[PDB]
């Protein structure tokens, strides 16, 4: 039993809610919040920009030190950093960005990172300004992630469409 509230059950292990991941994180303080990162950990817009703003830019400062030491991530890859005031840890996951012409096949690899964590609060990967098909991303999520995932979807119209079309 955990403290996630008002999520709709999609599968054995995947739940979904129309909610601001910033607010869900502040309320639940999950062990892991997932960021929809890019390979440079430049948290400019979308989920990444919103989470970073909620940390008062501490996420970006930490991220810049990470990149200076380790270099960029891979598309489909991830790293674990602090969750700051939002969570114990932040799992920065790089899903493919279609508006950069990135390989949508890499979305499954991106979701595989979630399997290293028993429970996660996460956004739907590669949706919103990443420009991939969100129905496809949800199918990939449910077919790839085996651990317990609580998906927070900011856009109300998107959430309604995802629920109504889910097989
Ligand atoms: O600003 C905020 N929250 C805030 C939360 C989410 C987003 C956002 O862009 N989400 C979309 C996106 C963008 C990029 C990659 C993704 O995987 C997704 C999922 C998709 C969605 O969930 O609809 C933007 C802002 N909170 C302030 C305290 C009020």
């Amino acid at each position: 039993v955990n403290s996630f509230s008002g999520y709709l059950k999609l599968t054995d292990n995947v739940y979904i809610k129309n909610a601001d991941i910033v607010e869900e994180a502040k309320k639940v303080k999950p062990t892991v919040v997932v960021n929809a990162a890019n390979v440079y950990l430049k948290h400019g817009g979308g989920v990444a920009g919103a989470l970073n703003k909620a940390t008062n830019n501490a996420m970006q400062v930490e991220s810049d030190d990470y990149i200076a030491t380790n270099g960029p991530l891979k598309v489909g890859g991830s790293c674990v950093l602090s969750g700051h005031n939002l969570a114990k840890h932040c799992l920065h996951v790089v899903g493919p960005n279609v508006n950069k012409g990135e390989d949508i096949q890499l979305l499954k690899s991106a979701y595989e990172n979630f399997n290293q964590h028993e429970v996660l609060l996460a956004p739907l990967l590669s949706a919103g300004i990443f420009g991939a098909d969100p129905i496809h991303s949800l199918r990939v999520c449910v077919d790839t992630v085996r651990t317990n995932v609580y998906l927070a979807v900011f856009d109300k119209n998107l959430y309604d469409k995802l629920v109504s079309s889910f097989l």
